[PDB]
């Protein structure tokens, strides 16, 4: 995986080992840190599509994951493409929604389906974007396949954070079945945290061993300067920010930050 | 072991499961909190001696646990005794000095054996004293024992940590070998701060196969005016308060207190 950290033979790629933990992991994530529940991010995805006349029908959703969002764009109807890298992610998705989506495995930066009406990115996925310019061409990819003035709406964690908070600190909990401990290291001069993440996974209630599972993420910063010129570079001129699926503009104590971008119309 | 929270059949007391893992804690401790080396803890002691003009032979030591305070002591030719509730932090202390120094279990407070020129009691063990009544029944046990103008010097975890710092936060890290988590959890108008310690320990390097043990510590807060009132109540009028044995006088920042207490003289 492009933007990762080399590691040895054998060494997961992320979510390569922790899919089957993901779902409970977000719901940690949104009793903890304030993740927003994936129902408030289609609410808000929906607001900004009827704020804008859009009679939004075909979706495409891109580093789905394990189908989280992608269940509720189904569920209302919507006409849903899914994509995301991880074949083990992709698993989980087809278990969870069926063929009621379209999925594809794809690693972004790549061409994308075409046809869609909107575009979202959910919980953070492109905090894996790996530069910069990876960045714009995940956008240009995207621009390829919206019509004029349409949107993409994608999340990421505030660029504080993976150098200011989280930063080089350490989170853990024991939970007796799994214990899980994410512990961020950020080096001075760069723009990405490592989050070392480790695992035990009970074998039996009422025993007391254990088999234990590692992966690391690395996590890339991305300065609003950043993300307007790589949007406007790659035809989305208009970029707003909000604070984690609420209509309340970003501010400093916001944390995942939901950008709307709006492709360029004449 | 009294005041320590009610658990079920086979749940470990306080280092009844973690003595063989204490050292190492206590170099992590050093490296990451603050926790003062016990060789400065030593030099800090001699000092205070030395400036009251004490020619102290005989040392008592309160809750030795594995030794590391006792083997500084042994080194620099006090007659030491050393006292703990814990039979298997006694064991490693035996490992530690063999008979270099006299050992008795002891679950303070009780009667201690008599004869030492000066006590101390070192790395925070009067935390799990489980009352001020407990804490000045203690005190009362070695003013029984120290000759007037004699000193007591004791370290605690200074009272805000267990309500605002560790308060109710997490620690953790995974070293590979061992992967360990400590829970803070202090409910709103209590004394007192649970830490929930959860270990894994690999069985053989090249495998993911852990050993999972808990155990639970409660730890007692004592502010200064509780320190004060028991002390003066137990025979030791004159407290003074310094920030982790260095002669600098206590402040906001200090997270370890050395308490330095003076038996009532005439
Ligand atoms: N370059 C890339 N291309 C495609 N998928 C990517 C990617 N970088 C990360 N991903 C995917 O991004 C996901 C991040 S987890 C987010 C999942 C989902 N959107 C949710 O709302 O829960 C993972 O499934 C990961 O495999
Ligand atoms: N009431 C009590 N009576 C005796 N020992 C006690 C006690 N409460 C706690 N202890 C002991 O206090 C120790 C805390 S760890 C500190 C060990 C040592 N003084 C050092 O400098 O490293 C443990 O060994 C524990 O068993």
């Amino acid at each position: 995986m492009q933007g990762q950290p080399h590691q040895d033979a054998g060494m997961p790629e992320p979510y390569a080992a922790t899919a089957d933990v993901y779902d409970r992991l977000v719901d940690y994530a949104i009793a903890e840190w304030g993740e927003c529940p994936r129902p408030q991010m289609a609410d808000f995805v929906e607001q900004a599509w009827a704020a804008r006349g859009h009679r939004v029908r075909r979706v495409l959703e891109l580093c789905c994951g394990t189908g989280l969002m992608t269940e509720q764009l189904v569920r209302r109807g919507y006409e849903v493409t899914a994509v995301d890298r991880s074949e083990t992610m992709l698993a989980l998705a087809k278990q969870r929604v069926g063929g009621a989506a379209d999925f594809h495995q794809i690693e972004l930066p790549a061409p994308l389906p075409d046809g869609a009406d909107a575009v979202v990115c959910t919980a953070a996925a492109f905090n894996y974007q790996a530069s910069a310019r990876s960045l714009g061409e995940t956008l240009r990819a995207v621009a390829t396949v919206l019509p004029a003035g349409a949107t993409f709406v994608f999340d990421i964690e505030t660029a504080a954070l993976l150098k200011g908070h989280w930063g080089n600190r350490v989170w853990a909990a024991d939970e007796g079945d799994l214990a899980f401990i994410w512990d961020f290291t950020s080096e001075p001069d760069t723009t990405y945290c490592d989050v070392h993440y480790t695992q035990f996974t009970r074998h039996e209630a009422g025993a007391d061993a254990y088999t234990g599972v590692r992966e690391v993420h690395r996590l890339y910063a991305f300065d609003h300067d950043t993300v307007r010129a790589q949007a406007r570079a790659a035809g989305f001129a208009q970029a707003e920010v909000f604070d984690n699926y609420t209509e309340r503009p970003a501010t400093d104590t916001t944390r995942y930050e939901t950008w709307v971008l709006t492709r360029d119309e004449r």
